[PDB]
């Protein structure tokens, strides 16, 4: 895994993970990732 | 294991991980998530 | 490993974890991530 | 393992973890993480 | 007379003129242009 | 007049008025020329 | 004769008037003029 | 006759008038102009 990425942009609005609510009862996010090369995950 | 990130970007905005609510009950946020290269986790 | 995490940016915001609420019950915010090589978490 | 961080940005803020209510009942934020590397944590 | 002129642009490159000789015997520019209302003019 | 001029423009490069010039023998620029609104000139 | 000129651009470059040579003979720049409301001008 | 001029710019260059030369006879360069309201000139 010799990854490079995240190169020029020349702008940019990032915004990843948003959780919005609103007269609601619940929620529950797991979110777990942008990039990956070589993961081995148990039991997210 | 090499990574080369978060080059060149003549400008940027990133809001990452937010959380907003009204009038709620409940909310709950897991996150474990950006750019990786290898996680061998257990039970994120 | 040979790791670069960082580099040019020639501007740049972020608010990483932002939090709102309004009349809730309950909020529960548990980040645990950005740019990671390796995590052999347990249990977040 | 050599893991040369960071770099010069000729701008930049930074906002982080922020919390706000209003008029609630209470909030919690068990929040931990940011920029890294080899995490072998147990329990958050 | 009124103008609004100049607005908008989000980017840009401007040349006007770029009077350029090469290997020549003469040139003459006698350039008297852009936005304009109510020119009168007697030569150019 | 009334004018307004100049407003935003975010990004921005003029080269106004250039006048290279190799291995020539002559050149005039007499250039009398941008954002008017009301010229009498006489004789440019 | 209100000139309301250069209002918030947020960034911008201006090379001008230039005047390069390399092995000529001559060159003869007579610029005059920008952003104008009014010019009367007698023999330029 | 007003004239408000150079509001917000957040950067900038300026060159002006610049001349570069090799082995000429010469550069007679007799520039004037800028953002001007009322030129009632004679001769230049």
């Amino acid at each position: 895994g010799v990854l490079y990425v995240g190169s020029k942009t020349k702008e940019g609005v990032v915004h990843g993970v948003a959780t919005v609510a609103e007269k609601t009862k619940e929620q529950v996010t797991n979110v777990g990732g942008a990039v990956v090369t070589g993961v081995t995950a148990v039991a997210q």
